[PDB]
């Protein structure tokens, strides 16, 4: 009953940060090196893009209206109507060549996002240059920890007491104790160790049963994980190797959207993966996800 299909054939270089906007039945996402934030209306099937002036690594809903995004090393606010973009806060000012990577809004409306050194090739970069940050609703920025290689997938337990986090080049999914009222975290530990054939852990989202789904970059799959036991529950393969992230969307969050990349593929790889860069949808997983939180500033 599980069905994997390519639903948007736009050939992004590195599709990332899919977010479901139920108010419009649209998928928001980015194409990082193409410097565009995209909004795909799934019913009219039209895509609108907002071009920005540096690589844009994530996008999130903004409660008061419009969107927020991480552009370069800056948290930014976007008005979709006039396409105006302005800076809310900047991080890593002491770094010569960093950028934000994955980000997501916590259950209290704080925009978490972490950084990385810029790559010369996939996973080829100066080590330990990133940090995890969050933009609070008052536009202040909290720095959580440094020494990150590539800040990636992240989400929160349904009871709002645990934060899950991926630094891609650590090859583990980690968990922290998390305090909803203050946004503080502590007690970092490993909850899943990636197997060799699962390649690089990238984006991540939680489902309604508290299990984690992780996109496996170079692994051509998403895997479902139980963070309580440390065991993989399920693998769903896709016809593209560089699967980057995933989120739930559609009616009652019953469908999974998966982004992927064509950057880093050679000519042979492009031919073997004609849908590299496209958006996929997975139906029939038999579990639902949850709605994204909106930034509260
Ligand atoms: O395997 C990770 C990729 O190399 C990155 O460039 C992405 O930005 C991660 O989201
Ligand atoms: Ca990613």
């Amino acid at each position: 009953s599980i069905k994997v299909e390519c639903v948007l054939r736009e050939n992004y270089r590195c599709g990332e940060s899919p977010v479901w906007e139920e108010a419009s039945q649209s998928l928001l996402f980015v194409d990082i090196p193409s410097k565009i934030i995209c909004r795909w209306d799934t019913v009219s099937n039209q895509v609108q893009r907002v071009a920005v002036d540096a690589p844009v690594s994530s996008v999130a809903l903004r409660q008061l209206g419009g969107y927020v995004a991480t552009i370069g090393t800056k948290f930014c606010a976007l008005n979709w109507e006039n396409q105006s973009v302005f800076v809310l806060a900047m991080v890593d000012e002491d770094k010569k060549n960093n950028r934000f990577n994955d980000g997501k809004v916590d259950p209290a409306g704080r925009y978490f996002a972490g950084t990385m050194a810029e790559e010369t090739a996939p996973a080829v970069l100066e080590r330990h240059q990133g940090s995890l940050y969050s933009l609070f609703p008052d536009h202040s920025v909290k720095k959580y920890f440094d020494q990150v290689d590539i800040s990636n997938g992240l989400d929160w337990s349904l009871d709002h007491k645990i934060f899950y986090y991926i630094d891609s080049l650590s090859y583990t999914v980690d968990a922290f104790d998390y305090d909803l009222q203050t946004g503080q975290i502590s007690n970092r530990r490993i909850v899943y160790k990636m197997e060799k054939d699962e390649q690089i852990p990238d984006g991540m989202c939680i489902d309604a049963e508290g299990k984690l789904w992780v996109a496996c970059y170079n692994g051509g799959r998403v895997i479902r994980l139980d963070p309580e036991t440390g065991k993989r529950l399920q693998t769903v393969k896709l016809p593209v190797d560089k699967t980057t992230s995933c989120c739930f969307g559609g009616k009652d969050y019953s469908e999974m959207y998966v982004t992927c990349a064509r950057d880093g593929l050679n000519a042979e790889g492009l031919l073997r993966q004609p849908d590299a860069g496209n958006i996929f949808k997975i139906t029939g997983l038999g579990v639902k996800g949850i709605a994204p939180y909106s930034y509260a500033g």
